[PDB]
DNA sequence: TCGGTAAGCAGTCCGCG
DNA sequence: GCGGACTGCTTAC
């Protein structure tokens, strides 16, 4: 097999790395790497590096690293440019693996633990490390088993070995329910002290040492915790055998409000995934508890248990060990069905740097265009200090607050990336500039065209024509895999449906899922075979092509992430190719291409109908136009469609045989008019939308710009087996939204979109009068809480207090002297819930760790006192009143003159 | 929250005769 | 009461 890195580090002037070996074996080896750096030369002198520009170089080559990076020192006490890969590991990665790398993930080490602390006096914290480490589960992805490291003996309680079988029993037989799929890969080793306990796991760390190390607050915890545990009981040099080259740092993250320590271990790849999940998964939890995320991915319950964590140990040990091994399992649930690693994997391998740099656009960025321009002996231009200035964005249409009852939207297929790609837009392809129109001038086609020679964008810049750059030839690259990806995401959610309408009429019998591969559309033969099907059959068969589905969008949603990412690093500081002309060319084409297509939609649907003046595109963001559909239905005349579904085939006909035709004739010609290098402006239909057929529904409204919501049939070619609401920016959709109230409005919009003004009445009418029975949890509001410190006067608000950060200081008050009470942590996220008058908190809400129930200390309290009534009325009835105003609706029966009767 | 811009709503403070 | 200036937070793209 072809080799491949596992970790790579600069330590002094060696390059330590982790590879697996040509026989599939891992190595680790030590090079005296000599680095290359660039300076400009004389055209007169032969050589075959050029940089960017084509301005010829000469390559330098150091001794040592330590004094390549004193030559970049000096040519900035200079004043000359130091061009080339100042990161020596990428340069080194870049030497070493000259090829596409392909990896055998079943060669790669990859490491999920957890530990346990427990702490009498409130919570551990990692840089002090003062209380023992008497649980770790360390799951090795090699030996595919979990090891569990038990601490017997501690002075905060001696206790009992922990019972496998006990573990595997029902929760209903006094067990802990351990799922028995795992049960015969637990390996429980139980210790009489923390030295042994943590002398064996270094040893067992040596023996398998983590590439990939994972779980869940790792980084920010458990990491940090184990190794000052092991510093404070045998010393540094013991605590540096965490890393394999034995060599860490502490590392300080700073934010806004403050700062933190992790502990960079050299030569391990630390992917928290926590971390993974905040950047990948493209939702905004309430509460990032590993409970909560269980629940909401994988639909598990909360791992049960009574009493504090801080007495669990030494009431309950059985339970203790068991839920700490559970928790190891449910990170690699959460990634069985995510599929974060893979991605990780995936990315990091194809850019060739360390794999946590995944975190970080620019870096995987840097990479990827670095190795190109390498390829063909190019030199990369040094990065350069830039201050940080503001540069414009989308435009986003003012729409007329109205109910809409039919609905067609169209959306550019990856915009940022496809601007860049057909105006040739990268640092090397700048040929000049030309005098800019105003943009409307541009929209309108009565600006001069900008030039006969070159690819333009209306923020006056000039692109060459005779070659793509690295920018358009990288990004094209990865938006060709997306591209894949995003095909087989599909294919699993039109398998879906067809799954879902085959469960109107399960047959009464025993069979089996039909073993078929998700990603690519059901033939005719394994859709007859499915309406054959058992109901238990059809629901795995669904579970299936939904858990393809997830791994579809994992994969493709974060491949236009990273090619979204390299549109806006052209705008960020640190990138090596910061250029806000290039920033600007891109956002304000996406200006000019909306607006533009806006004109021709209106003018094209104007003569289909007859009219002047008329506006049918009601609405657009970016690169989506919502385009009104009333008259095209009136035109036949609702009372000639059989069905909802008979006027959705039309429209999808009319959208894709007389309108997409209509939109690529329009962006034809703005490619000639900026001259562009290639047309890559499609723009395909989205959704199709209505009332169901011969119903009262209203179909969608807006309320204003990135708010709305439609009823959806047909979304991208997926015909749904039930209608989709499609709400954007509305109360329903924000984290910061109480649970039972984002339920409540989602159904008020769904009655309002499909059955009408009496049955939104009917629903509203019952949910006031019924919602003070909601758990107080669902009801309360969730936000995210920082500079508490700022506001905090002596434990009262200060000015400006923000409502949050208010309600957590009466929580501070109400708690005092109670070191065991749950603290809230600076910029985490609080349930929120309003106080009435006279209530024995002396103020006008409460705030507490979201993801908890509020401690016992205060609990009967704060459900004696919370403000229901304004609890309703801010989060229900004021986002209600919104909706259906700009719906022209009443949520509440009006008078009328029939009551007489 | 270590890892591009546009733009909405909650809430504080305070004006608005 | 509502709206502007401002802070804080959150989502759409
Ligand atoms: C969603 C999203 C969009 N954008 C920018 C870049 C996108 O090209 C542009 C339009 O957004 P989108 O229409 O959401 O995305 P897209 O056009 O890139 O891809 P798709 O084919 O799925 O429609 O907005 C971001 O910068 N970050 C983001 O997270
Ligand atoms: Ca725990
Ligand atoms: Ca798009
Ligand atoms: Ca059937
Ligand atoms: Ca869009
Ligand atoms: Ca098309
Ligand atoms: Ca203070
Ligand atoms: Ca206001």
């Amino acid at each position: 097999m072809k080799e491949f890195y596992l970790t790579v580090e600069q330590i002094g002037d060696s390059i330590f790395e982790r590879y697996i070996d040509s026989n599939g074996r891992e190595r680790t080896r030590e090079v005296e790497y000599k680095p290359s750096l660039f300076a400009h030369c004389p055209e007169s002198q032969a050589t075959k590096y050029f940089d960017i520009y084509g301005k010829p170089c000469t390559r330098k080559l150091f001794a040592n690293m330590r004094d390549a990076s004193q030559w970049i020192k000096r040519m900035e006490d200079i004043g000359l440019e130091a061009l080339g890969m100042d990161d020596f590991k990428l340069a080194y990665l870049s030497d070493t693996y000259n090829y596409e790398i392909k990896y055998d993930h079943t060669k790669i080490r990859v490491a999920n633990f957890d530990i346990e602390v427990t702490s009498p006096d409130g919570f551990p914290e990692p840089s002090q490390a003062k209380h023992p480490i008497d649980a770790i589960t360390h799951y090795d992805s090699i030996d595919d088993r979990f090891y569990v490291f038990d601490l017997l003996n501690s002075p905060y309680g001696n206790v009992e070995e922990w019972s496998i079988e006990i573990a595997a029993k029902l929760q209903e037989q006094g067990g802990d329910e351990v799922p028995s799929e795992i049960i015969d890969k637990i390996i429980y080793m139980p210790f009489d002290n923390e030295k042994e306990l943590l002398m064996e796991y270094l040893n067992f760390w040596q023996q398998k040492t983590p590439v990939i190390l994972t779980g869940w607050n790792v980084e920010s915890f458990a990491i940090p915790y184990v190794y000052n545990r092991i510093k404070n009981i045998f010393g540094e040099s013991t605590a540096k055998r965490l890393s394999p080259h034995r060599k860490t740092r502490v590392k300080v993250i700073e934010n806004m409000y403050g700062s933190r320590e992790i502990i960079t271990l050299f030569g391990i790849s630390v992917l928290d995934y926590i971390d993974l999940y905040k950047k990948f998964s493209f939702t905004n939890q309430p509460s990032y508890s590993l409970d909560y995320i269980s629940e909401f991915e994988l639909n598990v319950g909360k791992l049960k248990y009574d009493g504090p964590i801080s007495k669990l140990r030494e009431s309950n040990h059985q339970r203790y060990i068991s839920y700490n091994i559970i928790a190891v399992y449910r990170v690699l649930q959460i990634d069985a069905k995510r599929q974060f690693i893979n991605l990780s994997l995936d990315m990091g391998y194809y850019a060739k740097i360390q794999i946590q740099s995944v975190f970080s656009p620019i870096k995987t960025w840097d990479a990827i265009i670095f190795n190109s321009l390498k390829e063909q002996n190019k030199v990369i231009p040094q990065g350069r200090s830039h201050p940080v200035q503001p540069y414009p964005g989308a435009f986003v249409k003012e729409p007329i607050p109205n109910r809409y009852k039919y609905v067609m939207s169209f959306d550019l297929t990856s915009l940022y990336p496809s601007i860049i790609r057909q105006v040739n837009i990268s640092p090397e392809t700048i040929a000049g500039t030309f005098k800019v129109a105003p943009l409307h001038d541009y929209i309108n086609a009565v600006a001069e065209r900008p030039s006969d020679v070159y690819s333009c964008s209306p923020n006056g810049m000039m692109y060459y024509k005779d070659r793509d750059g690295v920018v358009p030839t990288e990004i094209t690259k990865v938006f060709n895999q997306r591209k894949e990806h995003k095909g087989y995401m599909l294919a699993a959610q039109r398998n879906g449906e067809i799954i879902k309408e085959a469960l109107h009429n399960p047959n009464l019998s025993v069979d089996e899922p039909l073993d078929v591969d998700y990603r690519f559309d059901f033939s005719d033969e394994i859709k007859e075979k499915i309406k054959k099907l058992s109901a238990k059959s059809l629901n795995e068969m669904l579970f299936r092509a939904q858990r393809t589905e997830v791994a579809g969008m994992t994969a493709q949603i974060n491949r236009k992430a990273l090619i979204n990412g390299l549109a806006g690093a052209l705008g960020n500081v640190w990138f090596r190719y910061y250029d806000l002309r290039n920033a600007t060319a891109i956002t304000t084409f996406g200006q000019m291409a909306l607006q533009w297509i806006e004109r021709k939609v209106n003018e094209y649907l104007n003569e289909v109908c007859g009219t002047e003046g008329e506006a049918f595109v009601l609405y657009g963001d970016t690169d989506s136009i919502y385009v009104s559909a009333d008259k095209i239905i009136d035109k036949v005349g609702e009372s000639k469609f059989r069905d909802t579904n008979h006027w959705v085939d039309f429209l999808d006909k009319f959208a894709r045989e007389r309108m997409e035709p209509a939109i690529d004739r329009g962006f034809r010609e703005m490619c000639e008019y900026m001259n562009n290098k290639q047309h890559l402006m499609f723009m395909d239909r989205e959704a199709i939308a209505g009332p169901p057929l011969g119903s009262k529904g209203i179909g969608g409204f807006w309320t204003g710009k990135k708010r709305y919501a439609l009823n959806v049939w047909d979304m991208e070619g997926t015909r749904y087996a039930e209608p989709k609401l499609k709400i954007m920016g509305l109360e329903t959709q924000k984290s910061s939204t109480p649970k039972a109230v984002q339920k409540a409005l989602k159904e008020c919009i769904r009655r309002m979109l499909q059955e009408g003004e009496e049955s939104l009445q009917e629903y509203f009418k019952e949910f006031e009068k019924e919602f003070r029975q909601l758990n107080y949890i669902s009801i309360a509001s969730v936000s995210s809480a920082n500079n508490i410190a700022k506001y905090d006067v002596g434990g009262f608000p200060g000015p400006k207090c923000p409502f949050h950060i208010r309600g957590i200081l009466t929580y501070n008050r109400a708690i005092k002297g109670n070191i065991d009470a749950p603290q809230v942590v600076e910029g985490e996220k609080v349930y929120v819930l309003p106080l009435r008058e006279g209530n024995p908190f002396g103020d006008k809400c409460i705030a507490w760790p979201s993801g908890t129930e509020i401690t016992d200390l205060i609990k009967d309290d704060v459900l004696h006192w919370m403000d229901y009534t304004v609890l309703l009325e801010k989060t229900f009835i004021k986002p209600l009143e919104g909706f259906t105003s700009a719906a022209k609706l009443d949520y509440e029966k009006k008078a009328s003159l029939f009551d007489m009767f």
